[PDB]
């Protein structure tokens, strides 16, 4: 998986 | 896949 | 993968 998206 | 939503 | 969306 690919990382968070930001707040 | 791509990450999750963020915070 | 991509990042995810913006929270």
């Amino acid at each position: 998986p690919g990382p968070p998206g930001p707040p």
